[PDB]
C-alpha cells in the first residue's frame, strides 16, 4: 500500500561537505511533497538534525525514538511532531521499524551501517524496502562489499532483487512506493 | 586473581557466517585459528550455532581440547539452532541481552567471515567502543582478503568525514591466524 512513513538512518556527524546537507533537505521536501512523514531516532545533530528539521519547515511531520539514556544526555530534539522515550535500545529499534513503511539509509558512520546491518539481519529471519540513497556514490564500496560476500556465499543472490540504491530522490522514493520484491516462498 | 589486575585476554567472542561459504579455505582458516587460539589458553565465546563456520569454530575449539561458550535465545533456541556438545550453552531471553552477554564474557572480539549477523555484530561492538562502554581490541580475521572491501568503505567513510580517523586505525586486521591472536595479546588502549 501507499507509503506513508519512512524510518531514516543517517550520521550524528555533517560531514566534510555541505552536500550531504544538501541530499538531506532535497530528500525531505521531495517525501513531504509525496505525503510521507519521517521516523528517525530524535537526535538534533549532524544530518539526523537536518533531516528532521528538513521535514518540518517543509510542512511534514517527523517522529522521533529515543532511550531514556540519551534523553537524560540532552540529545533530544525538541521541536518535533513528537518524542517517544522508551526503556532501551532493543525497544527504540523495533519501535522505529515498526513505525516506517520502508527504510532509507543516507551517509553516516558505525551506528549508520549498524542498524542497516540490522534490518538485514532481521530480514534474513523472516519485510518492507529498505534504500540506499547514494548520495556521490556514499554507498558503493558498500556494494562491492556486499557483491563479494555474495559471490564467496555468505549472502544469497536474492538480496539485490529486494534492495533499492538510488542517488536521486524523486527516483529513491517511487522505487519504494512500487517496490516489486521476490514472493516470501521464494525468499 | 586481584581485583586491580589488568585484564588479559582469556577469552575471544567470535562473530562469524552460519553459512560455510563457497570454498573450504574459510572451514580451515576457522580450524587454524581455533587451534591457535587453544595452543595460547585462550577459549571461544560464540553465538552458539552448530552450522556453517559457527559449528565449525565452536568444533575445532573443542577438538582441539578448549571450552566453548555459546549464547543464544528461546527463539533461536526453538529453532533447533543450539550447538549440543559445548562446554556450556547459555539461553537469554532476547538478542539485546545474547550481544551484551556475548560483549561481557570474552576480553576480545574477532569477526571472521559472514554475512549480515556477522557485519552488524562488528559494527555494534564498535559504535559501543566510540562512546567508551568497553576497551577491547578487535579483530577482522582477513581470509582470502574477505574484509578489504569493508575497509574501502570504512577509509572512505573517514574522508567523507564520518568517521573519526583516530578510531578508525586501532583496529586488527590480519589473515594469518599468529599474527591476529599476538596483535590481539598486545594490544593496549
Amino acid at each position: 500500500p501507499t507509503l506513508q512513513r519512512v524510518t531514516v538512518f543517517t550520521g550524528s556527524a555533517l560531514g566534510s561537505s555541505s552536500l550531504y546537507t544538501q541530499a538531506a533537505q532535497t530528500l525531505a521536501k521531495t517525501a513531504v511533497d509525496r505525503g510521507i512523514d519521517l521516523v528517525y531516532g530524535g537526535g538534533k545533530v549532524g544530518l539526523m538534525g537536518i533531516v528532521a528539521d528538513a521535514f518540518l519547515e517543509s510542512g511534514g511531520e517527523a517522529f522521533g525514538v529515543i532511550t531514556e539514556s540519551l534523553m537524560k544526555g540532552e540529545l533530544g530534539h525538541e521541536k518535533l511532531t513528537e518524542l517517544e522515550i522508551v526503556p532501551d535500545m532493543h525497544i527504540r529499534k523495533r519501535r522505529m521499524a515498526e513505525l516506517g513503511d520502508g527504510f532509507i539509509a543516507m551517509p553516516g558512520g558505525a551506528g549508520t551501517l549498524e542498524e542497516l546491518f540490522e534490518v538485514w539481519t532481521w530480514q534474513q529471519l523472516g519485510q518492507k524496502p529498505v534504500a540506499l540513497y547514494d548520495v556521490d556514490g556514499f554507498w558503493q564500496p558498500l556494494l562491492e562489499m556486499l557483491e563479494q560476500m555474495t559471490q564467496r556465499g555468505f549472502i544469497k543472490r536474492d538480496f539485490f532483487e529486494c534492495l533499492i540504491v538510488e542517488s536521486d530522490p524523486h527516483a529513491l522514493l517511487k522505487a519504494m512506493q512500487t517496490w516489486t520484491p521476490p514472493a516470501p516462498k521464494w525468499l
